[PDB]
This record gives structure tokens, C-alpha cells and sequence, in this order.
């Protein structure tokens, strides 16, 4: 699964709501040399080399979303994550194009005890207009192989640190395909390696 002994993934969804329709969901290992997509992200600060360096090693993940884009509305993004331990998480999202950032978000959550655990629930958190105009535009496309040759240059990185230690929790690389209506949307988690 996605996450280490410190924080774990739950669950992981983007939506838009009109019943909700998921472009992508994860609910809840092979390997993926982590060189191989470094030109996907910024090259120098907060890169995925830098991070990577620093470690640990284990904290970092490659998720491939194939995403269903068929449905004025919310478009909101949905994150669960779990520990044993109390924190409080800086969970931060670059979003890039072409290994440019375009967008970075920065959200904060504190644990909150339930079932004898820690959860930290990041609902319904707005997608950044960013995406929401470019959702409208990718799916307008008349064929899913442009798309994919779209997506090709579109990546999302992840970063989960503890944000009074700020050591790092979690790193997660997002990369993008479509899916059909007929398949849904799919996921394939992968370990980040070196």
C-alpha cells in the first residue's frame, strides 16, 4: 500500500459534484527507478533529486492514474491519511507541467483521535482553478490518445512532512493517462527506488 509505519494513504479522490463523479480514486509492490522521472518535476529546489536525497528512501512512491474524464459545478479534491503517533501534517501539492510548477497548494491538518487512531481528513478542499480549466479543455478532446498526449507533460508531486519536525512522511509522484467510461478509473501504485 501507499505509506510507511509513520503515515499511511486511505484514502485519495478528485471529483466533481453537479452524485459525484471520480476522475481518480484510491481507496485502501513493484519498483520504479526514481531517475527516470526526475525531468517531470523542477530540476533544482524541492526537485524530486533533492528530496530524494535527504530521504527517506521508503517515504517515496510513483502513483499512474488512468483518470475518467467523462461526465458549473464543485470540483474538490478528498484526502484521508492515518498514524499512530500525533502530528500535525503540511501536505503540499506542486502541480507541473512540462517539470514546471504551475500550481504549489499548501494545506495544513491536525490528528484527530477516532477508533483508536489518528486520522486527518483533508475534504472537499477546492481544486485549484488551474486544474478545473484545464479539466474542461481535456475533456473536450475528441479522442483519448490526444489526451494522453496531453497528459504526457502533466505531473503532480506530493509532500507529506511532519510540520514540527519537518522531517518527511510521505512523497508521491502522480503521473496521468484516461481511462474509458466503460473501464473506470484505475491506479497502479509503485515504489520509488534508486
Amino acid at each position: 500500500g501507499l505509506g510507511t509505519a509513520r503515515l499511511q494513504l486511505v484514502e485519495f479522490s478528485a471529483f466533481v459534484e453537479p452524485q459525484r463523479h471520480l476522475f481518480v480514486h484510491i481507496s485502501q509492490l513493484e519498483s520504479v527507478d526514481v531517475r527516470q522521472i526526475y525531468d517531470k518535476f523542477p530540476e533544482k529546489k524541492g526537485g524530486l533529486r533533492e528530496l530524494y536525497d535527504r530521504g527517506p528512501p521508503h517515504a517515496f512512491f510513483l502513483v499512474k492514474f488512468w483518470a475518467d474524464l467523462n461526465w458549473g459545478g464543485f470540483y474538490g479534491v478528498s484526502s484521508q491519511y492515518e498514524s499512530l503517533e500525533h502530528m500535525t501534517l503540511t501536505c503540499s501539492s506542486k502541480v507541473c507541467s512540462f517539470g514546471k510548477q504551475v500550481v504549489e497548494k499548501v494545506e495544513t491538518e491536525r490528528a484527530q483521535l477516532e477508533d483508536g487512531r489518528f486520522v486527518y481528513r483533508l475534504l472537499r478542499s477546492p481544486m485549484c482553478e488551474y486544474l478545473v480549466n484545464f479539466l474542461h479543455k481535456l475533456r473536450q478532446l475528441p479522442e483519448r490518445y490526444m489526451m494522453n498526449s496531453v497528459l504526457e507533460n502533466f505531473t503532480i508531486l506530493q509532500v507529506v512532512t511532519n510540520r514540527d519536525t519537518q522531517e518527511l512522511l510521505l512523497c508521491t509522484a502522480y503521473v496521468f493517462e484516461v481511462s474509458t467510461s466503460e473501464r473506470g478509473a484505475q491506479h497502479h501504485i509503485y515504489r520509488l527506488v534508486r
